[PDB]
This record gives structure tokens, C-alpha cells and sequence, in this order.
């Protein structure tokens, strides 16, 4: 058993070297080239493994059921089952056999071609045929395409037909002025290292009508990924890019010639959209006749994925932001169907997947407003819109009397002199403020007082009945909401700030639309839903129905009362219950975020949560919501 265990260690080190891709380390574990020992030399074994395993993208060689005994005084036989992953799938149940050589004081492997693949002999070759799978489509709730593989117009130039001296400079300026291109960019494209005099040098993709083609201009039809909404859904859908040799090392089942999702849903649903590579991995004879077929299966195209998004609401919600930093979430609050997940500013995903320059990509990454951010999935302080939750909690535990009137003098207020210079600030100097008045005028001092009067324990008890700390079942990279950094505020100031929603709270717009959905389901929290076919999961008795039937009538007045903060939305003439909010936030000035929550209190057909990050002066989310509220009130009742 002394040499048997030394032989078992030799087989394990040989497999481990093949599994790690170190073929030279595995080849040096073989005996000398002979007839009763190894078949090839060490350098020939290296080239055979590197060519065969490299062509099939073999990765993850692991063995089992290893048995090593003894055949002669110096020969030990070994056998084992093995498994490996290739570019066509998993090779399961591979019976490997061989012999060892115990000359000198170390044990080597009598290498044979059957150690590459089980039934290989002599000068047998390995052939791999593959068929690329078509990437599945991403569609909205009504079948409209959001991410599709279609035909594109590739506008390029042939430098031979461009001219010589003077005529070449005139045609470059003619194409640059006819397709809105830079004159120096066309010269740089035709002067790269890969360019030859007659090579078709691609320039840009034409997503419309093709104008007149001057001398040297030509258009060719190529197939690629196309995003109809473009930047309107760039953060949600994402983009796909060319698969690199490093991506194949991570997952061999990818197509070493296709596309892979880099961000958004194209990446979160990459496996379900890319399908499976079809083809056949066969062992051929010395010429080219197949002996045995190892792996073979038909190509399967990627399955289409249907979202709850509305293609027209996603475009309207994005355009309403006007390119400013912000986000908008539109849901059907009774089922959680995410009708729109807009984020602004945004990037062009079509330009991203169809060749983007280093300057345009650097302009996206170094933009101070950061268009790459999925703002609907980024945690923010909910702002003074959070009064609705604090009030509903205050009504459930009997802390807040809807008819009790607090006397507030001025625009600033603090509990004691222990607060130092900090004071809760409000915008409207209303002396007699009750619950309805504080919701109409968005009075933070009222909310700050009722929160301290409620206490931390009773406040967290009502907050814990929501979705704080929960990871939502959504294919969107997202962190769970939090009430504070730790489980205790340990500060009356932080408790009051959390009352009107700007302490250490972190709730992204999707999680906000889930928490605010209780006012459309009589206190029942309906979780958001992005996939059209999934079931509607809900959370009952989050707040009392009494608080819903008390705050929702006041939220109507936030729109209808002439001093309401959302009174500009009464121009719509539709049943609206809204609530505005602001949040004061590395240097800089008053980084203020304008929020807006609004829904239909008559039919609960739609719910909207929009916000503007670092708002400009005189700008607000309420000013930009008139267009989206009309479409949601018309098509979602």
C-alpha cells in the first residue's frame, strides 16, 4: 500500500494540474517516451492538451471513484470516473484508464492518448462544431420591444474611393457634414493601424433614413442588438458587449463570438437570454472521419422575457425629467407591476453596444451627474414625503390625534437648548397646525414634535412592520432599506429627523413605492413586481385602515387646497392624492432633493414616486409630473 498511495497521489496531482490549466506541470509527471510507457514526449503532451482542451474550452476537470492497484512488479494500473465543462456543456461519466510506472523512487504516468478523452488512440483528432444561439428579446407588458436583435445600417468609408489630394479632403468634409460627424474623426478612423487602402472602415450606425452617399460613402446591413427606447431605459435594460477571452475562462458555456450582458437586465438575465450553444464535439480518426461523439445537442435560442414595464410610460417618465438628475417609479399599487423605472441623466445603450469612443465613454463616467447610476435602485433619504408613514404610525398607536392642534411659532423649532444650533425648519409659518394642515403645508415641525412625542420604541414598532432590511425579489442590483445605521437612534435629533424622513434613512424609489402602496390597499403593502408572470406577493396589516381613511382624504387636499404643496397638479382635473417632499443633504451648498408621491385615490390604478437629485432653483418633481399623471390616469384605472 506504500506505492499504491504514492500512485494515487501521482494521479491526483496530474488531474489537478490539468484542472488548473497547467499542462506543462501535468506533462512532466509522465514517464519516458516508449512503447510500454508514455506515448509522446513531454512537449508533445503539452501541445496536445493545449490544443484539444483549448479548442473545446475545457475547464473544471474533477475526478471520482479513483482505484489504484498493482499489475506487475513495476506497473500499477489506475482508473477513475471524471467530469469536465466544455463550450457545449458538461461531460459526465467519463471512464478513464491507464497505468503507472514505479521506476527509480518516484511514480510517473504511462501517458496515452486515452487520458485526453476516454476512447482516443494513436493519432486521433478532435473536432468541435458550434452554432451560435440567438439572444432572446426583452419586451414590455404589451409586447413592445425593449431589447431586440435587429438589422442596423452600418455607414462606413472605403479609403480607396475617397480620393487622393484635395478630392479626398472634400469628400471627408462632405460625409462629416451629411451625417453629423467630426472631420478629424473620419481621418482618424481611416488612419488607424488596422486600416488598409480598400478596407471598409465602419463609422456610425444610422437609426433612421439614409441620406445621399457622397464619394467614398457606403452603407452595409449588419445584425446586432438594438434598444428602441434608447437612453429612456438604459439603466433598467442595460447593454451587451463583445465577449472577451477572459469571459470564456469564467464560463465556457458562453459563445466565444457572441454578446454578453454588461449591466442592467441584459446582465441579470444573461443566462436566460443567451440560450445554449449548439453543436457537436466528436473524436475523429487520423484523417477526418468521426469515431465517437462526446457531446452533441441542438442549438436553443434564448427565451424572451416579458416585463411589467409600459413602453410609453417609461419614455414619458424619463422625458419628464428633462435630463436633470432624478428618477421616477410608476406602479400599479394593487399588484405591484412596475410600469416605469426611469433614471436621469442617461447614456445611449445603442452607441454603447455598437462601438463607443474612449471620449464618449469617459464623458459618461466623468459626468458629475453620473448617468450610469440606476437612481431607482439607489438608496436616498425619503424626504419630508415620509410624513405619511410617520403619521400613519402615529394614528395606529394613538399618539397622533387628527384634530389636535399644535401651536407652532416661527419657522424653526427645537426640543431643548441641548440641541445647540440645530432646529427643525418649516417653509410655512402656520400657527394652528393639526394633522391635515401639516400634510397640506408639509410642516416638518409638526412631524418632528409628534415623532418625539411618540417615542423611539413606538416609532420603530410601526416602522418595522414595513420592508426595512428586506431584500426584494427583483432582478435589480439593490440594497435593502434601513431605518438608521444601528438598531437605536440614541439621539432625539436623529429621531426627529427620521420623523420627516431625512436622518439616516436609506430607501430607494422602488422600495418607496412599495412602502407607500399601503395607502392604495387599506394598509396592505404590495411588493413591487417586474416580471409580468410572477404572482403578487403582499404584506397585510402594515398600517391600520383607520389611518388610511384619515390620511388619504388629507392627501387629496395637498392637491386641491389652494395652499397645498401640490396645488399645481389640480390643473389636471383628475382624482389625485399627492404628497411633496424635500431633503437637505463633501462641501457644496444646500443639496436639496425634491420628491413627489401621487396616486389615484378613487380606483388605485396607478402610483407614482418621482424625485429630483440636487435640484436646480425653482425646479421640482411636482412641476414635471403633469404629463405622466395624465397617461397613468387614462390607461390605468
Amino acid at each position: 500500500t506504500q506505492a499504491v498511495e504514492a500512485g494515487e497521489k501521482t494521479v491526483e496531482q496530474f488531474v489537478q494540474a490539468l484542472n488548473k490549466g497547467d499542462y506543462n506541470k501535468a506533462a512532466e509527471m509522465t514517464s519516458k517516451k516508449a512503447a510500454n510507457k508514455s506515448a509522446l514526449s513531454e512537449k508533445e503532451i503539452l501541445d496536445k492538451y493545449q490544443n484539444i482542451y483549448g479548442a473545446a474550452d475545457v475547464k473544471g476537470l474533477q475526478i471520482s471513484n479513483l482505484k489504484v492497484d498493482k499489475k506487475d512488479d513495476s506497473t500499477y494500473s489506475f482508473s477513475y470516473k471524471a467530469k469536465m465543462n466544455t463550450s457545449l456543456g458538461e461531460l459526465k461519466d467519463l471512464s478513464y484508464k491507464g497505468t503507472l510506472d514505479r521506476n527509480d523512487g518516484q511514480t510517473t504516468i504511462n501517458w496515452q492518448p486515452n487520458l485526453v478523452f476516454p476512447e482516443m488512440e494513436g493519432n486521433d483528432k478532435v473536432s468541435l462544431t458550434t452554432q451560435e444561439a440567438a439572444r432572446g428579446n426583452i419586451i414590455d407588458r404589451n409586447g413592445e420591444p425593449l431589447a431586440t436583435t435587429g438589422k442596423l445600417k452600418q455607414l462606413g468609408v472605403v479609403p480607396s474611393k475617397l480620393g487622393d489630394g484635395g478630392e479626398k479632403t472634400a469628400n471627408i468634409k462632405a460625409i462629416a457634414s451629411s451625417f453629423d460627424l467630426t472631420e478629424d474623426a473620419i481621418n482618424q478612423a481611416i488612419s488607424q493601424s488596422w486600416v488598409q487602402p480598400d478596407y471598409f472602415v465602419p463609422l456610425k450606425i444610422i437609426d433612421g433614413a439614409t441620406p445621399e452617399l457622397p464619394a467614398g460613402a457606403t452603407i452595409q446591413e449588419v445584425d446586432g442588438r438594438y434598444y428602441p427606447l434608447g437612453e429612456a431605459a438604459a439603466q433598467l435594460i442595460g447593454y451587451v458587449g463583445d465577449i472577451t477571452a477572459e469571459d470564456i475562462d469564467k464560463n465556457p458555456e458562453l459563445s466565444s463570438n457572441g454578446k454578453i450582458g454588461r449591466s442592467g437586465l441584459e446582465m441579470a438575465f444573461d443566462k436566460d437570454l443567451r440560450g445554449t450553444t449548439g453543436g457537436k464535439l466528436s473524436i475523429t480518426d487520423a484523417d477526418g472521419v468521426e469515431k465517437k461523439v462526446l457531446i452533441e445537442h441542438e442549438v436553443q435560442n434564448g427565451k424572451d422575457i416579458k416585463l411589467t414595464i409600459d413602453a410609453k410610460a417609461q419614455k414619458t417618465a424619463f422625458d419628464s425629467l428633462g435630463g436633470k438628475a432624478g428618477s421616477t417609479v410608476a406602479t400599479t399599487p394593487k399588484t405591484g407591476d412596475l410600469l416605469a423605472l426611469a433614471s436621469s441623466p442617461s447614456y445611449d445603450p445603442n452607441k454603447m453596444t455598437n462601438g463607443i469612443s474612449q471620449e464618449d465613454y469617459k464623458a459618461y463616467e466623468e459626468n458629475p451627474e453620473q448617468p450610469f447610476i440606476s437612481r431607482f435602485a439607489t438608496g436616498y433619504a425619503p424626504g419630508s414625503t415620509f410624513k405619511m408613514i410617520t403619521a400613519a404610525i402615529g394614528l395606529d398607536n394613538g399618539t397622533i390625534d387628527p384634530n389636535e392642534v399644535l401651536t407652532i411659532n416661527g419657522l424653526k423649532w427645537q426640543k431643548d437648548s441641548s440641541w445647540g444650533s440645530y432646529q427643525v425648519t418649516r417653509v410655512s409659518d402656520v400657527s394652528q397646525v393639526d394633522l391635515k394642515t401639516a400634510l397640506i403645508y408639509s410642516d416638518n415641525i409638526y412631524t418632528a414634535q409628534e415623532t418625539l412625542k411618540m417615542g423611539e420604541k413606538k416609532f420603530r414598532t410601526g416602522l418595522d412592520k414595513f420592508i426595512f432590511g428586506e431584500d426584494l425579489d427583483l432582478p435589480i442590483s439593490m440594497n435593502p432599506a434601513q431605518i438608521s445605521n444601528e438598531d437605536s437612534f440614541n439621539s432625539d435629533i436623529l429621531l426627529a429627523d427620521t420623523g420627516y424622513g431625512q436622518g439616516e434613512l436609506l430607501i430607494n424609489p422602488i422600495q418607496q413605492a412599495a412602502m407607500y402602496s399601503v395607502f392604495a390597499n387599506n394598509g396592505t403593502l404590495v411588493y413591487p413586481k417586474l416580471i409580468a408572470d410572477k404572482e403578487t406577493k403582499d404584506k397585510k396589516n402594515v398600517i391600520g385602515e383607520t389611518a388610511v381613511q384619515t390620511i388619504v382624504p388629507d392627501l387629496r387636499e395637498v392637491v386641491q387646497d389652494v395652499n397645498g404643496t401640490a396645488h399645481s397638479l389640480s390643473a389636471l382635473g383628475i382624482p389625485l392624492a399627492a404628497k411633496t417632499g424635500t431633503a437637505e443633504i463633501g462641501g457644496g451648498g444646500g443639496k436639496e432633493n425634491s420628491f413627489l408621491f401621487a396616486f389615484n385615490p378613487d380606483n388605485q390604478g396607478y402610483m407614482m414616486v418621482s424625485m429630483l437629485e440636487n435640484k436646480e432653483d425653482d425646479d421640482s418633481a411636482t412641476k414635471r409630473a403633469s404629463e405622466l399623471l395624465q397617461y397613468l390616469n387614462q390607461n390605468y384605472q
